[PDB]
């Protein structure tokens, strides 16, 4: 049966949630809505509750609401944010207007852990291993993050990590919103594959190893120059693959530079970490190491377990190429809310 709801004002909005969720407290923004910490009295867990802001105001909003819910309902992995609950105060489809999403509450994000300082090699091993384990799973479902960064890697006290905000994607200037992006998507070179996320992992791993942003560009061009100084200018082979004639033409105009020595860039770092970095930070996305391949790298020998790195069940995203009206997206969303079954 339907739980009893109570009303409360939180982020200049009235949150209506089941009684089981108590002591709601703002913890900031999430993707397409604000997030509150809460105590789930039924499970004894601290949870994160995101209220989607105007989930059905446009076709774009309605489709993205459906998109997020489908993603959350599918993902069942230790290193990937999962859905504990989804609710609406609405008693019917015609009343249906608000969507709330409930996940585990994590203690911090990876930015909070970095704090201008280096981390130990074993801690870097454990953190990056978990990211790649989570990415292997996500990528196996043909889902791409596209915007992986320290702020969407959530970690608890004992360094257990979950990936947030995948499958959904202010890019101007000296900002962490662009520092982790693969150049092929930063400058719209081509149709981009899953290893855009592996570029991001490389950027994050370097930062955990040095305590410093790898490519802190002040803008798109400055960031590209920082990147190419490290990995070298593209060869003829990659140039052909740049389907954007405009992007390719600009690239060829640049003075050619050789790849730098990563051992001279990351002094004192584990030679295996350096090796893995060289395989992640490859300009040609076709040649970049994959998550599955990275997990088998010698750098993760003490964590790697081929029988404990699962892939996802088939994920039907045929809806992505479907044109529908707001009410049609809204009804599909409602069906998904109603049919939800909580995890064990
Ligand atoms: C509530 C929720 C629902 C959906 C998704 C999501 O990832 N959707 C795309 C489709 C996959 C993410 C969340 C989510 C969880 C969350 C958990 N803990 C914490 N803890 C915070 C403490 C303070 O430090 C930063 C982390 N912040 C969080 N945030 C911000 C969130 O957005």
């Amino acid at each position: 049966e339907r739980p009893t709801f109570y009303r409360q004002e939180l982020n200049k909005t009235i949150w209506e949630v089941p009684e089981r969720y108590q002591n709601l407290s703002p913890v900031g923004s999430g993707a397409y809505g604000s997030v509150c910490a809460a105590f789930d009295t039924k499970t004894g867990l601290r949870v994160a509750v995101k209220k989607l802001s105007r989930p059905f105001q446009s076709i774009i909003h309605a489709k993205r609401t459906y998109r997020e819910l489908r993603l959350l309902k599918h993902m069942k992995h230790e290193n990937v944010i999962g859905l504990l609950d989804v609710f609406t105060p609405a008693r019917s489809l015609e009343e249906f207007n608000d969507v709330y999403l409930v996940t585990h509450l994590m203690g911090a994000d990876l930015n909070n852990i970095v704090k201008c300082q280096k981390l130990t090699d074993d801690h870097v091993q454990f953190l990056i291993y978990q990211i790649l384990r989570g990415l292997k799973y996500i990528h196996s479902a043909d889902i791409i993050h596209r915007d992986l960064k320290p702020s969407n890697l959530a970690v608890n006290e004992d360094c257990e990590l979950k990936i947030l905000d995948f499958g959904l994607a202010e890019m101007t200037g000296y900002v962490a919103t662009r520092w982790y992006r693969a150049p092929e998507i930063m400058l719209n070179w081509m149709h981009y594959n899953q290893t855009v996320d592996i570029w991001s992992v490389g950027c994050i791993m370097a930062e955990l190893l040095t305590g410093r942003t790898l490519f802190p560009g002040t803008d798109h061009i400055d960031q590209l120059k920082l990147i190419l100084r490290l990995v070298g200018t593209p060869g003829a082979e990659l140039l052909k693959k740049i389907s954007s004639e405009s992007a390719r033409n600009y690239i060829q105009s640049l003075t050619q530079m050789p790849k730098m020595n990563f051992a001279n860039v990351f002094i004192g770092a584990n030679p295996l970490a350096v090796d893995l970095l060289e395989k992640m930070l490859v300009l040609d996305s076709d040649k970049r190491i994959t998550a599955a391949q990275a997990l088998a790298h010698a750098y993760f020998a003490q964590y790697h377990d081929p029988d404990d790195e699962p892939v996802a069940d088939p994920y039907d995203q045929s809806f992505e190429s479907r044109d529908l009206l707001i009410d049609e997206w809204k009804s599909l969303t409602y069906d998904e809310v109603i049919s939800f079954v909580p995890p064990p």
